[PDB]
């Protein structure tokens, strides 16, 4: 889950790539009033079982990130959309 | 870019993280008869001066991504899927 945090005058912004990974398998809480919590996993492809593995360089699995926010935030406000394998929270200040 | 290559008994399918890439900045080919090309760049976000960043992990650039199909390959009948920052290509066998 490499992770980007840009501040914006408006609002913190952090970004995830967790390409693949479907929103049931993402977790985005909020702890102590200012720690932004990011974890998950992405599930195992139910493909085809049987198939030939040539090669496997996409391995992912459970992780979890915490960031310390600058100031207590409004947890009704911040708003978290996946689109594209882009996690993206949004914390307005 | 990182890739899997899983081989079916109708054909052999390449998976790529693309995580925020549209479909536009994406390439998909055959070069020299026989060989699979994947690549894009993952547009970087430079944005304005007011913003601050406190962390950056995510990559950004050019991608190039190049696999030696079969001499017997169904060139003509390979499809390119892209959904949720994952790249998948159909070689038929």
């Amino acid at each position: 889950a490499r992770m980007d945090w840009k501040e914006t005058p408006e609002a913190h912004v952090f970004k995830a790539d967790l390409p693949g990974v479907k929103k049931e398998e993402v977790k985005v809480e909020v702890e102590d009033g200012n720690v932004l919590v990011v974890s998950g996993e992405r599930t195992k492809e139910k493909e085809d079982k049987n198939d030939k593995w040539h090669r496997v360089e996409r391995s992912s699995g459970k992780f979890v990130r915490r960031f310390r926010l600058l100031e207590d935030a409004k947890v009704e406000e911040v708003k978290a959309g996946l689109e594209n394998g882009v996690l993206t929270v949004t914390v307005p200040k």
